[PDB]
């Protein structure tokens, strides 16, 4: 909609009081006109029918319990626009400053958050195994992610490069916790899922299997279900991901840390050059290193990292 640009306040999921731009014509609209054409969150009122009515306030003051996971999805969009542009020199997710947009209140105890190819969409949860998902930072900044990628390589949902699909997106979802210093660890999810439960979360990138998921090739899932494992075999990078910054040793093999942001400008170049829909792991492999080869030369330490991180992970 039109009109005047202005700055509101609201508590988000976890309670927590934050500032939102809104834009202001009769009502106050969750419009951000700060950045691209604009970041626009929308109620979808339980129904699964999208995007849902453009968010309308009456006073600028966002604190019911219905306004939560909007003002974390308007919110943590923006911090997530503002990664890509300030670390990446990237303009949205495709590269020219199209409007984001998120739908929250979608359907009735929603226990996920997707992109649909147009825009995000978050559940609320079913309040046991999760709260709205718009609460977690690595939760919004993984399904934007999505977006990137699909304007990018095209990763395939499905198989290997299914699963290099989901670990991009944890990755970045990662990288996007720690740019914004909320709480950042190598876990995801935990903010919203199991409010029951501390310590938890849903996949862990620091240790897969302890969700049981694979930190090896030779334990990937070979079958049909999840799109052929798009969110198991994700872990085998994942820990990947986790050694090239953090080092480590792992099956007897020790890689050399070489940090969060080396990690970041090594994937994104991976992804924004190099990878394509049918890339499977191996060409991941090649990729990365390509990349850090480019950026630091073949015989730096951080092309030898990436050698050895994958190496750990089992992948040739
Ligand atoms: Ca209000
Ligand atoms: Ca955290
Ligand atoms: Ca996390
Ligand atoms: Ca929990
Ligand atoms: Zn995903």
């Amino acid at each position: 909609i039109t009109g005047t640009s202005t700055v509101g306040v609201g508590r988000g999921v976890l309670g927590d009081q934050k500032n939102i731009n809104t834009t202001y014509s009769t009502y106050y609209y969750l419009q951000d006109n700060t950045r691209g054409n604009g970041i626009f969150t929308y109620d979808a009122k339980y129904r699964t029918t999208l995007p849902g009515s453009l968010w309308a306030d009456a006073d600028n003051q966002f604190f019911a319990s219905y306004d939560a996971p909007a003002v974390d999805a308007h919110y943590y969009a923006g911090v997530t626009y503002d990664y890509y542009k300030n670390v990446h020199n990237r303009l949205s997710y495709d590269g020219n400053n199209a409007a984001i947009r998120s739908s929250v209140h979608y359907s009735q105890g929603y226990n996920n958050a997707f992109w649909n190819g147009s825009q995000m969409v978050y559940g609320d949860g079913d309040g046991q195994t999760f709260i709205p998902l718009s609460g977690g930072i690595d939760v919004v900044a993984h399904e934007l992610t999505h977006a990137v990628t699909d304007y990018t390589a095209g990763l395939i949902y499905q198989n290997e490069s299914g699963a290099i699909n989901e670990a991009i997106s944890d990755i970045f979802g990662t990288l996007v916790e720690f740019y914004a210093n909320k709480n950042p660890d190598w876990e995801i999810g935990e903010d919203v899922y199991t409010p029951g439960i501390s310590g938890d979360s849903l996949r862990s990138m620091s240790d897969p299997a302890k969700y049981g998921d694979p930190d090896h090739y030779s334990k990937r899932y070979t079958g049909t279900q999840d799109n052929g494992g798009v969110h198991i075999n994700s872990g085998i990078i994942n820990k990947a991901a986790y050694l090239i910054s953090q080092g480590g040793t792992h099956y007897g093999v020790s890689v050399v840390g070489i940090g969060r942001d080396k990690l970041g400008k090594i994937f994104y170049r991976a992804l924004t050059q190099y990878l394509t829909p049918t890339s499977n792991f191996s060409q991941l492999r090649a990729a990365a290193v390509q990349s850090a080869t480019d950026l630091y030369g073949s015989t730096s330490q951080e092309v030898a990292s990436v050698k050895q991180a994958f190496d750990a992970v089992g992948v040739k």
